[PDB]
């Protein structure tokens, strides 16, 4: 990231502690916790709103020491009043901006936001969780501020969770206890806790709902597919990602053993040594080193993370992926649930950072093998089927003689988001009992109003809705300024927070109470539908045919000689 892009963060970063420590008031209060007495604060937003934050709740032990690449343990009861009016830590990761590590191994903590302490009936309770690949993120406010949620009288929360090898670093060896997905288990600790005490911030426990976008939304599905958690929360909202994203999940159980040779480990490929060196090293420098664990034929493949979430090689009593997540749909109790999912207008957008320094990628879709399904083609992408399938890709994205950047960015919207969603709801439908599912398409498109994801991926001055672009209009952030009420930017976050509100209390996402919503008859999507319809949310709020459907059947066309895989 650039020195500019650098040196304006910092200011940024100097403005938005000041404009945290004038947003807060001496209004202190103090709410009960089954682990004991929390002490919250009441804070301001620029709108002229106010809520009382609770920040820095732990829900687990702190995972040092002999703890690290473990499942989460409940935290330790205290009787007092534990200080909340401050943020923890972020999970030990690189910063995008910087470069540099940054976090703490203590992280293990979310933040509990609501309008009213005392409501007089029982509130919604949405909880996000964050995105970033598995391997960045936080629930700090000058990323995700409740400021737009706290308007409506719903109790919303932000959990954090282990992130990159200390979440995620999986060893086959059943005797060393570290199966995998600690991040994952981290996520359904913090639902516990959430089903446990919401009420005492005045949150209904039999009315929870769960979302997250990206790794937030694949996520989101891991907990609405795992027994681990069943019963716990009532509606999803899956926003651009599903555990069946290629991204979404991968085998890395080999890795560990590369990532501790990088870090310095002499000896041998046994998994107990490479643990204990594991164990005994900063947790700065292994993060450090993530980047270059994989290898580059799992480059070539699409491999995006070396560490992430996985099949678990052996089951444990805190197991949360005992199958592959294709197989988990087929049981899960998440299906019979009220869900949202949704995907941007020009999800693969945000790529062009990346094909900015390798334009060479640009050249795979001469046959597009390597963006064939993994569990499809053949290891060196040479086989004739492989060429086949990459051939059926190649005609659905690139419009000339030779490959553009924007067939790219095309595919991959497809390659990462549409189709892994085309083939969760197909599967999805063999296996429910026909609670709705409802789509949305974001396709609203502002350079007045904008989220830090856009630096990362050097979104300044582009048009087009990337994914995360739709973030901007739900959480507040450091990036962000008070729009006027009359503003297309202000309308949406109204829009926007209305329709999660709406979805989250009901279960049914419509509401007349909603402006521009007067002609919208947004029905759910039935196994009988051979076409998407899904709301499209630009300027106006339309019902339409899923535009992206022609390319996905395209997609689906691979399997024909593979219907099992499907």
């Amino acid at each position: 990231v650039s020195l500019m892009e650098k040196l304006k963060w910092k200011i940024k970063c100097i403005e938005n502690k000041f404009l945290n420590y004038r947003l807060t008031t001496n209004e202190t209060v103090v709410a009960e916790t089954e682990y004991g007495k929390v002490k919250g604060v009441k804070r301001l937003t620029v709108y002229d709103d106010s809520y009382y934050s609770f920040e820095g709740i732990p829900y687990a032990q702190p995972p040092v020491g002999e703890l690290r690449f473990k499942a989460p343990q409940r935290p330790t009861p205290w009787d007092g009043v534990r200080d909340c009016c401050n943020h923890k830590d972020k999970s030990v990761q690189v910063d995008f901006i910087t470069g540099k590590v940054c976090g703490s191994e203590d992280c293990l903590y979310l933040s509990v936001y609501t309008n009213n302490l005392n409501p007089e009936t029982k509130r919604p309770v949405l909880v996000y969780i964050h995105g970033g690949g598995f391997i960045i993120g936080e629930n700090h406010r000058d990323m995700y501020g409740p400021d737009y949620f706290i308007k409506k009288d719903v109790v919303l929360i932000n959990i954090q969770y282990r992130l990159g090898a200390l979440g995620f670093l999986s060893l086959n060896s059943e005797d060393l206890n570290v199966p995998g997905n600690a991040g994952l288990k981290d996520q359904v600790m913090a639902l516990r806790w959430i089903k446990n005490n919401c009420a005492n911030f005045g949150g209904n426990p039999d009315n929870i709902t769960v979302f997250g976008e990206s790794a937030g939304a694949a996520s989101t599905h891991y907990m609405m597919l795992t027994e681990q958690t069943r019963g716990l929360f009532h509606r999803g909202i899956l926003m651009s990602g599903n555990a069946i994203c290629p991204w979404a999940n991968t085998q890395c159980q080999h890795r560990a053993f590369t990532l501790a040779k990088l870090a310095g480990y002499k000896g041998e490929d046994n998994d107990k040594d490479v643990l204990e060196f594991l164990m005994k090293a900063k947790p700065q420098d292994l993060i450090k080193l993530e980047e270059k664990v994989l290898t580059l034929e799992e480059r070539t493949n699409k491999v995006m993370f070396p560490f992430g979430p996985t099949v678990e090689p052996y089951q444990t009593a805190d197991c949360v992926l005992p199958k592959h997540p294709r197989e988990m749909v087929k049981t899960a109790w998440g299906n019979s649930i009220p869900t949202m999912m949704g995907n941007t207008s020009y999800e693969g957008l945000f790529f062009t950072s990346i094909l900015k320094q390798m334009p060479l990628l640009v050249k795979e879709l001469e046959t597009c093998v390597n963006f064939v399904p993994s569990e499809l083609a053949d290891a060196e992408r040479t086989a004739p089927e492989t060429l086949e399938m990459g051939a059926k890709i190649k005609k659905a994205h690139v419009t000339g003689e030779t490959p553009t950047a924007d067939n790219f960015m095309d595919l991959c919207s497809h390659f990462y988001f549409w189709f892994p969603m085309h083939r969760l709801l197909q599967l999805r439908f063999n296996h429910t009992s026909g609670t709705p599912v409802y789509l949305y398409r974001f396709d609203f498109d502002s350079e007045d109003l904008i989220n830090p994801y856009r630096i990362m991926r050097s979104g300044r001055g582009v048009k087009g809705v990337s994914h995360t672009d739709e973030l901007t209009y739900f959480f507040w952030n450091q990036l962000a300024k008070r729009m006027p009420k009359e503003s297309r930017e202000y309308k949406t976050i109204e829009r926007m927070t209305g329709i999660w509100t709406q979805f989250a209390t009901t279960g049914n996402p419509y509401s007349n109470e909603i402006e521009g919503m007067e002609n919208v008859s947004w029905d759910p999507i039935e196994k009988s539908d051979e076409v998407y319809k899904c709301l499209n949310i630009s300027d106006e709020l339309k019902m339409i045919d899923v535009p992206e459907m022609g390319k996905i059947k395209q997609w689906e066309s691979m399997f024909e000689k593979h219907r099992d895989l499907f």
